[PDB]
């Protein structure tokens, strides 16, 4: 099953991930100023608390891949847009574009950290499920706030 | 690769999903009675329509597997809320109820009519990846309207 598959990633692999994180994050927003056309229009200042936030992405991502218990995980960190709603409002669209690209970039790497096909499955699973399943939580969080 | 693993799925086994599409949206939506309490509240002729949108989503799935070109498919039919936007305002949160129940419902299923694990990895991985893309273009649809 893919859930046996995910059991099978070792936590060398995830500890390796969140070691990580920030490096990823940082290649994250460069794929962002890449592809989207209004990132490299952003403050640097702004740029550098999405890739904290995408840091953060990463992080939580590897503690969901130990347990996907969904609640023990209970990190739920908000301070983005703390300094203000929609800091400098930034458009519903751009926001969707930036979890796109960010989603699509960990799609991209993330299993290239498996040694072995079966971890590489079991990361590409793991990944998409999440992606998935964050987006989910996140179009929710959108819909309470309207 | 994950992209290889699609590769390997059978047109045998995507033409039986389209046969069988109308039945899995059926079950689709008696897994929303079940699991969303406010589905049931709803009128025969709306449930009956959910399951319609239910089972074009099904087809759209199958066509993307044969070409994931994204482009090729150009198949996004749009006759939901014909009759009213948000007929009978259908609720932003329900929605995204209604989508995440339908997402996790086919996840759960849909690997099952893989005949090897090869396939079943694939299919897995293809339902996956389509959800998230999907999700992710309805909500840049959603940002537009707004």
């Amino acid at each position: 099953s893919p859930l046996e598959l995910l059991d099978t990633v070792p936590d060398s692999l995830l500890r390796r991930l969140k070691q990580y994180s920030g490096r990823l994050a940082t290649e994250a927003v460069s794929a962002m100023q890449e592809r989207l056309p209004f990132f490299a229009d952003l403050e640097a200042s702004q740029r550098a608390s999405v890739a904290l936030v995408v840091q953060t992405a990463v992080v939580n991502f590897v503690e969901w891949m130990h347990d996907p218990h969904s609640d023990v995980g209970y990190t739920a960190q908000a301070f983005e847009l703390v300094p203000q709603d929609l800091t400098r409002r930034i458009a519903l669209r751009q926001t969707v574009d930036m979890v796109r690209v960010t989603m699509e970039f960990f799609e991209e790497v993330v299993p290239l950290l498996a040694r072995s096909e079966e971890q590489l499955t079991a990361l590409t699973v793991g990944i998409l499920k999440y992606s998935r399943d964050l987006a989910f939580t996140a179009a929710t969080a959108y819909a309470d706030a309207a």
